């Protein structure tokens, strides 16, 4: 609908929650498909140029760090390969398929108890009561610690992407390095625990991981701790709140799943690329090129703009559409290539566990109303901030008694 070019702040995060970003998309994706923003930063915004980037880490590199407002850090979503691909193999021993499997009974009870709270009220909010806490319960969890451990571990994160993202002053250096020590040392803590008498959990797999004659030290598995903790939260959520609230939007498509949940998997998948809760990652150019039409020179930094690539009409045809039969589905919602998601097969279960159990616990769940729904102004994950929604009292599983 936009006539005229856009004139935005990719950094700015309102550009991500005001609703005007599909439509700014459309023409980007038209007019100017690897489009400079107001401050002259750089964006791949359609499927191909997106593509071709996670195809080429060559030239698109990782370390320069993956956003545009925080320095690069010693995880491995900010390196390249063949670092990156010893660090990942690494990690890769917590997320096996065996291991995410094994995860099926505890993620189902889990959710069996968050709707507990809610069933008997007949309304919720569903991003407050049953999206915000699955992710972070689910990595608790993985992590074996207990409940406060887990809501430490959350502050602590939360406050360290805000440092991250303005340390301009002398006091915010030192709240932030004071974060990072706290947070560093309550996590070795753990890690000390386990290095001495092992569990299950993945603070002891990635004690107990080698690769290549190589093992993590301490202050590694801090920091892909606190890569997993940022990276498998809030991005789990939006997924489950905003694609369960296009379920509730199309209601021919509520009914198939209530009454094929093997119709689920393909939902997920429409569901993740609807949402696109990573809105973008940046790469740094090692050489000039000319990039779908743009002369992009080595070093600046280029966003890949996931959200407007899953819809991109030249790719999907009709994307516009919310559809859970859509086959195929090759969205970039987790990203492609050396750096796609590594919490992807952990994430739909995830998505799949609640659902299934939301579509039999709330069968005629519906929005309180069918306004939009508020988006959290953020330029790196965003999603829904509220979702109120309806739906006939039940009574609790209370599976434990
Ligand atoms: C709906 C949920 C999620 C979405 C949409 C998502 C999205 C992404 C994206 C876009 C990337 C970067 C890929 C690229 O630049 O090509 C990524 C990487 C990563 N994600 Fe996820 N993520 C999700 C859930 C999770 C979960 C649950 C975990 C772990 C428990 C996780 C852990 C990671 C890690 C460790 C990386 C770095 C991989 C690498 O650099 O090799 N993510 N994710």
């Amino acid at each position: 609908q936009m006539l005229t070019r856009p004139d935005v702040d990719l950094v700015n995060g309102m550009f991500y929650a005001d609703g005007g970003a599909r439509e700014a998309y459309r023409w980007m994706r038209a007019n100017e498909p690897v489009f400079r923003d107001r401050n002259g930063l750089a964006a791949a915004t359609t499927y191909q140029a997106v593509l071709d980037a996670e195809r080429n880490p060559e030239l698109f590199s990782s370390t320069g760090g993956i956003r545009p407002d925080q320095p690069g850090m010693p995880y491995m979503i900010d390196m390249d390969d063949p670092q990156h691909l010893l660090r990942r193999k690494l990690v890769n021993a917590g997320f096996t398929r065996k291991r995410v499997m094994d995860k099926v009974d505890s993620i189902g009870r889990l959710c069996d108890t968050l709707i507990d709270a809610v069933c008997e009220r007949g309304e919720c909010d569903f991003v407050r009561d049953i999206a915000a806490p699955l992710p972070m319960a689910v990595i608790g969890d993985m992590l074996g610690v207990l409940p406060t451990e887990r809501d430490m571990l959350l502050k602590w994160s939360d406050d360290l992407v805000c440092g991250l993202s303005s340390h301009v002053d002398e006091a915010a250096i030192q709240k932030l390095m004071d974060t990072f020590a706290a947070y560093t040392e309550f996590t070795k803590d753990v890690i000390t625990k386990r290095r001495a008498e092992p569990t299950d959990d993945l603070f002891s797999v990635l004690v107990n991981s080698e690769v290549e004659g190589q093992r993590m030290s301490d202050d590694e598995i801090v920091f892909e701790t606190l890569l997993i903790l940022i990276g498998g939260d809030e991005t789990t959520r939006h997924t489950l709140s905003g694609g369960t609230e296009q379920l509730l939007r199309h209601r021919d498509q509520w009914d198939a799943l209530v009454a094929d949940v093997d119709l689920l998997p393909g939902a997920i998948e429409e569901m993740l690329r609807w949402t696109s809760p990573v809105k973008n990652m940046c790469r740094t150019l090692t050489a000039d090129t000319v990039f779908h039409g743009t002369e992009l020179r080595a070093g600046e930094k280029i966003m890949l703009m996931f959200e407007s690539a899953n819809f991109d009409e030249s790719v999907f045809g009709d994307p516009d559409n919310f559809r859970i039969d859509r086959n195929p589905n090759s969205h970039v919602a987790f990203g492609f290539g050396t750096h796609f998601c590594l919490g992807n097969q952990l994430a739909r279960l995830e998505l799949r566990l609640m659902t299934e159990r939301v579509l039999r616990r709330l069968p005629d769940l519906r929005l309180a109303d069918d306004a939009p729904v508020p988006l959290r102004p953020a330029n790196f994950v965003s999603g829904p901030e509220s979702m109120p929604v309806v739906f006939t009292p039940s009574a609790p599983v209370l599976a434990h008694h």
